[PDB]
């Protein structure tokens, strides 16, 4: 029976590492990328946010939770559903939690991890304030010494409830805006609670990919190195590629779903519009390479064909292809750093994506 | 090798028949079910009128043909395309053809031939007027003369073109309104000029099942019973069981699609609305009985989730489930006449279809 939650280093290159998370319900090979779960993957992204106002959460448990709801058996990771009532509900926060509206709600770092009980997710987030940027030193860190005490009710909350403790993992989010600091301080919070994974939070939200590697120049070696790190919101293949470089093993990102509903496809020579009128007589597959199943059926013609018509299969094709796409990222990028050559694999990668 | 175009009837029950087309590029099995291509199926649909305007028939005869463009190597059959403009084009008639509208556009008898062979379609329809209901009877007299003489230059233009002739199929359309005198002088005439199959037209167009169904008792008896009889826009399952019972082999419809975006599915039950509130705990699959993929790992509960969140997933899905409880029905009917028990699945389906 594989445990609860090991995380194994098998290889690693500068401050990049590659190996294995294992849980209960799966293995994850990192670094991973975690597609959400309604658009191969070793974990899906649950969304907390939206499955607490439908169906609602006790709801979800009344059908057997969400593995048995969405016919998903592996890993799923749920986020704390602050982040998401920040960017999309009026809201009151308080030191407690936050209320946010047709019926009122409540979210607080309790009723979070209840959520998250709830759902049933494998890996669980604590229940964070992302704060905004830019801020201020000050803002920075009330904010982030409200998170850290909400990091330990996020703790003691997920401790209680034993099928949880037993069966599930805890990552606590470090934030700290782009202050080295406050990250430091942030870091020795989370550590001291401790914490089965350890995410960035705070970034990917509007800072820019030189301002997001330069805080995580400083504030991943902050983090336990023998534990996962998570870049929350992260992101773009060239933000995963210079991520990784830095210490980071698993990502999330609205990209590829976003992208393959508007008509971009990721290629590995940068994205493609696929809706231009460039792409009407092109033969060739969304990328050339790309061992998915629609590049090895269907032209970007065809595709271009059926989004201009407004076709939901296009739309269907495009996704698969970018989820795929990002698989194939991460398997190269995992297999690189394995053999020794994730440096050189970067700027090639680099070298193509932007010509 | 399979021949250009043979059909042999295996087995019948009264007016109903079940049996096979061979052509080149395959088998059909009859009564047969063609979905459309952009949506298991022996034959899909291509779709000449938006085809010709977008990319234009020239551009996929230079990108392959329509099998190579969508990447299905077995039969495509098309319309003809003077149906689709007179439902969505500012027209003008004439004895030539019809003009429509930027850029202007003809159909003629040799235009449209030369569309579905530039397409390079398997079965090609004759370019006929679909007359509107209700009409007088001088003028479903009128319209169906015209169609008649359109549908000589039809064979002419189709018999001109050797690859086409050589390769492909051509199926005459009955016209004649709800008239018995003008569908038998629209049959005479068609066998006359001589076709490979014989679709009944000018029905689906408003006419309701109970006059449709009177039509067909006494259209299709007319038509040479060695060749199959395709009726055009036909149907939601409980017209397709009753045009069975009537002698028809091939049907078409936009229902599983179109319905498969809005929200319905079909069941042996009757259609259900996914979007109702009624399905929000319903662990059940789609339909009980059904061996779709979709049925066999999601619930009515977790669709019906997708849908009201917007998710692509939850159509394609439907639509999934649609075709596929569209072929389900078609085996069925095709088992029940070849065992002799045809009369009493249609009773059965009827009784359970509309509890
Ligand atoms: C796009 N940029 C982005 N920056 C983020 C920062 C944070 C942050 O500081 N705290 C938390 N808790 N989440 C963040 C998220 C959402 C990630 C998520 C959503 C849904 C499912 C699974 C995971 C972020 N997303
Ligand atoms: C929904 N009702 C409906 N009644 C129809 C009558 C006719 C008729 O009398 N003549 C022709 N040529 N077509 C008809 C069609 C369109 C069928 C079609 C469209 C697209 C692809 C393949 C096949 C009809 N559809
Ligand atoms: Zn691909
Ligand atoms: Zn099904």
């Amino acid at each position: 029976d594989r445990p609860r939650f090991s995380f194994s280093i098998a290889a690693r290159e500068g401050k990049a590492r590659t190996g294995t998370i294992e849980m209960k319900r799966g293995v994850i090979r990192t670094p991973a990328f975690m597609p959400v779960g309604t658009a191969g993957a070793d974990i899906i992204l649950g969304n907390t946010y939206h499955l607490m106002l439908r169906p609602g959460a006790e709801r979800i448990a009344k059908l057997g939770g969400l593995h048995s709801f969405m016919g998903w058996d592996r890993p799923i990771l749920t986020d704390s559903g602050g982040y998401q009532v920040m960017s999309l509900s009026l809201t009151k926060q308080s030191e407690e939690g936050v209320t946010f509206k047709g019926s009122r709600h409540m979210l607080s770092p309790e009723r979070s991890i209840e959520i998250q009980h709830l759902l049933g997710s494998d890996i669980v987030m604590a229940f964070d304030e992302c704060t905004p940027y830019p801020a201020t030193p000050s803002r920075a860190a009330s904010s982030m010494e409200r998170s850290m005490r909400w990091a330990k009710r996020s703790r003691d909350a997920f401790d209680s409830r034993k099928e949880q403790a037993e069966n599930a993992a805890l990552f606590g989010i470090q934030q700290g805006s782009v202050f080295e600091n406050l990250r430091q301080q942030s870091a020795d919070a989370l550590a001291e609670i401790g914490f089965d994974g350890y995410a960035v939070g705070g970034l990917a939200v509007g800072e820019g990919q030189d301002e997001m590697f330069r805080v995580l120049d400083f504030s991943v070696p902050m983090l336990p190195d023998d534990k996962p790190h998570y870049l929350m919101g992260v992101g773009k293949p060239d933000d995963i590629v210079g991520a990784v470089e830095r210490g980071i093993d698993m990502f999330d990102c609205v990209l590829p779903t976003r992208s393959g509903r508007n008509g971009q496809a990721f290629t590995w020579d940068g994205p493609i519009n696929i809706r231009n009128a460039r792409f009407s007589e092109d033969l060739k597959p969304l990328d050339s390479e790309c061992h998915c199943a629609v590049c090895q059926k269907w032209s970007r013609a065809y595709i271009h064909h059926l989004i201009r018509a407004g076709e939901i299969l296009g739309a269907m094709l495009m996704t698969e292809h970018n989820i795929a796409f990002y698989q194939q990222l991460m398997q190269k990028i995992r297999d690189s750093i394995s053999e020794g050559r994730f440096s050189q694999f970067a700027q090639d990668f680099r070298a193509r994506y932007f010509a």
